[PDB]
């Protein structure tokens, strides 16, 4: 840690704070997040796991009981690019890349029976090349939190990374957030105030969870055509088998890749003010 001189803070969550620093043996330009045994072994694990699409941990620093995950700095977030993109909107072809190439990486840490478990445009982060990344894995925000978590289940499936990145698909298209919840009851009721009251018929074995209550109120289903707009039927097509409330029935990232929405994608650049 001696090795490293902060220049600026970047932000914060939950876990810890981010700051953008230099190597002073590399000349390197890298991100440093500080937080104050089974943990060690899990985090180093992802040392490990490296692909195009998600950003890399370079090490992990254990000095005095504080930890510290060296990663490689990207310039901008997602958050920050859709708020300066409010106006005009991001082109259609550019939504298509991101989505296709998040897809792609999620694909690869489900096949190594990984998964994220807290993805938000603000763990999402892009360069000038035209490149998208999963960012900041985890082992505060209720908006993109998959229904069966919710409920009580304790033991969910790689099917929640699907359902957040579907509420962040149409975030993209529409300029607002799809399910913008307030407590966790509050979430819960805005879903089914626009996807329907999920009963037996639509997902099998839903009275039987944890938090489930017979007393819930009745909503009926609205159409994805008021839900998502200026999107084609191919690409409204594939968002509703993302958001599917049974996760079995919830289409996986493999299957998403060969959906016809993808048939005609290209890699566009973005306009970037850094
Ligand atoms: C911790 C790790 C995953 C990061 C790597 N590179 C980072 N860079 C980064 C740059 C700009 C912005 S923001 N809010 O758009 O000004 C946010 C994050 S964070």
């Amino acid at each position: 840690m001696e090795n490293f001189q902060k220049v600026e803070k970047i932000g914060e969550g939950t876990y810890g704070v981010v700051y953008k620093a230099r190597n002073k043996l590399t000349g390197e330009v890298v991100a440093l997040k500080k937080i104050r045994s089974t943990a060690i072994r899990e985090i180093s694990l992802l040392k490990e796991l490296n692909h195009p699409n998600i950003v890399k941990l370079l090490d992990v620093i254990h000095t005095e009981n504080k930890l510290y995950l060296v990663f490689e700095f990207l310039h901008q977030d997602l958050k920050k690019f859709m708020d300066a993109s409010a106006l005009t909107g991001i082109p259609l072809p550019l939504i298509k890349s991101y989505l296709f190439q998040l897809l792609q990486g999620l694909a690869f840490c489900h096949s190594h029976r990984v998964l994220h478990r807290d993805l938000k445009p603000q763990n999402l982060l892009i360069n000038t090349e035209g490149a998208i990344k999963l960012a900041d894995f985890g082992l505060v925000t209720l908006w993109y939190r998959a229904p069966e978590i919710l409920l009580g289940c304790k033991y969910y499936s790689t099917a929640v990374d699907i359902w957040s990145l579907g509420c962040i698909f149409a975030e993209m298209v529409t300029r607002r957030a799809l399910f913008p919840g307030d407590s966790e009851i509050d979430q819960l009721f805005r879903i089914f105030r626009t996807l329907g009251t999920p009963d037996e018929v639509v997902w099998p074995g839903v009275t039987s969870m944890p938090d489930y209550k017979p007393s819930f109120p009745k909503w009926a289903r609205q159409d994805f055509s008021k839900v998502v707009p200026p999107l084609d039927e191919d690409g409204r097509s594939l968002l509703s088998q993302m958001l599917h409330y049974d996760p079995n029935k919830r289409i996986s990232a493999k299957a998403a890749l060969a959906h016809p929405f993808f048939q005609d994608v290209t890699k566009p650049v973005p306009h970037l003010r850094l």
